[PDB]
């Protein structure tokens, strides 16, 4: 795993320090400086013919050393393309998988490669539809006892639960081909506003940790990735993953480094993390876990 703790890992009081000699617009500049360096890696399969219209955004391609391939097959209109990519974890090596909002053209492809990777979680972070702007397309069976079929893989949805900041919903998966079924739970954060970035981390820490524990349980019935997805699969998708690792280190060893977390995501989800807004945030929704953990003394 890219993932590991250290070199310069930094510690809660460190962590303090840092962010007030620099305050918002330090972070700020320091996620220009991120945003400057060039990519590591290329884009040519993302960009090739056949998989340009699998691309919810010409302008967010997917890196060739880490996309999610598909085992598909020969002479039948199609590529082994989909815009996702393996993503490791705090010492997990591809504990995620980065991806879109599944477009009308992908929703097979998306469910195939949730099948093959044999993903028991699904993160959802945004709606269908927000100011206007589509984000995400229906792939999934709304409603109790509704199912959509994509060729040899039918989803059927088993039940809904709504929460305050999230929704949860238990999937069936039956591959028809291989004979075989498994459940899979989808939530989706509502919390997360139109615009900005959430006021409060408070809500998106603890669906971290309803995510996290049902990850935990379905892989003992049953490590699979997790998928987690917004509209481009980079901004709510890259917070998403950075501060689960940040979290995760802290919780192991007490230290943590978003500068290091965020550049190494950069390097198996290009372009994790999409404004300085959010960039910003992990580091505000560290410190307000650490005041709420009561680990701060002003
Ligand atoms: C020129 C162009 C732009 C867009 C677009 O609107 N892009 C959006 C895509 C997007 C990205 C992130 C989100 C999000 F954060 F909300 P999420 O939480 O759902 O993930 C939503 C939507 C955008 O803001 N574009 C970004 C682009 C990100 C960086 N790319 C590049 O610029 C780039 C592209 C190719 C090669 C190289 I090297 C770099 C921006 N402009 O801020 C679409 C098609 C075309 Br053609």
């Amino acid at each position: 795993s890219v993932h590991v703790p250290g070199p310069h890992a930094m510690t809660i009081q460190e962590l303090v320090d840092y962010v007030n000699a620099r305050q918002k617009q330090g972070i700020y500049e320091e996620y220009e400086d991120i945003r400057r360096e060039n990519p590591v890696g290329t884009f040519h399969c993302s960009m090739s013919p056949g998989n340009l219209e699998k691309n919810r955004y010409g302008d967010v391609p997917c890196l060739d050393q880490t996309r999610v391939k598909l085992t598909k097959r020969s002479g039948h209109t199609q590529t082994d393309y989909i815009n996702a990519s393996f993503m490791d974890g705090y010492k997990q090596k591809n504990a995620y998988i980065g991806t879109q909002g599944p477009l009308e053209n992908t929703y097979r492809d998306f469910w195939l490669m949730v099948w093959e990777q044999k993903v028991l979680v699904i993160v959802m972070t945004t709606r269908f539809e927000e100011g206007g702007r589509r984000k995400c397309g229906q792939y999934w069976p709304l409603e109790k006892d509704s199912r959509i079929r994509f060729g040899f893989l039918t989803v059927t949805n088993l039940g809904v639960e709504n929460m305050n900041h999230y929704k949860k919903t238990t999937l069936e998966i039956h591959n028809t081909e291989e004979r075989q079924k498994r459940q899979v739970t989808h939530f989706q954060f509502l919390s997360w506003p139109d615009y900005g970035v959430p006021s409060s981390a408070a809500s998106l820490i603890d669906f971290l940790r309803v995510v996290r524990n049902q990850q935990s349980l379905a892989v003992s019935n049953m490590e699979p990735p997790i998928v987690v997805h917004c509209s481009a699969g980079i901004g709510r998708t890259g917070t998403f993953c950075s501060l689960d690792i940040c979290l995760a280190q802290l919780e192991e060893l007490g230290t943590l480094n978003v500068f290091q977390t965020v550049s190494r995501m950069r390097t198996q989800r290009a372009f994790s993390i999409q404004t300085p807004e959010q960039y910003y945030f992990c580091y505000k929704a560290i410190l307000e876990f650490a005041e709420k953990e009561g680990m701060v003394s002003a």
